[PDB]
């Protein structure tokens, strides 16, 4: 039985697009907005996340529109669910 978390609240799909360093990454989030993202210490130190990997993003309640953190990365069968369920589509993965 695959089981794949998913964005509760506020929270977006998003699409890692690069790196900026220390901790911080822009994402190309599913409405449409680039979000400045921080990856919190506790992730940090449990996953590796790249450039093109589907995150999930909390925005922040303060410049909800331009910054959040990321809580979640999805490997790559997770991301293939998401698609099969209509969650995210390719258009949306490959920009």
């Amino acid at each position: 039985v695959i089981r794949v978390p998913l964005p509760e609240g506020n929270q977006l799909f998003g699409v890692v697009e690069q790196a900026l360093g220390a901790g911080w990454m822009d994402v190309r989030c599913e409405d449409g907005k680039i979000r400045r993202c921080r990856i919190p210490g506790k992730l940090r130190r449990r996953v590796w996340i790249r450039v093109g990997d589907l995150v999930i993003v909390q925005p922040w309640p303060v410049q909800s529109d331009k910054r959040g953190d990321i809580v979640y990365r999805y490997t790559q069968t997770q991301v293939d669910w998401l698609l099969r369920k209509g969650k995210i589509t390719q258009e949306f993965l490959t920009g």
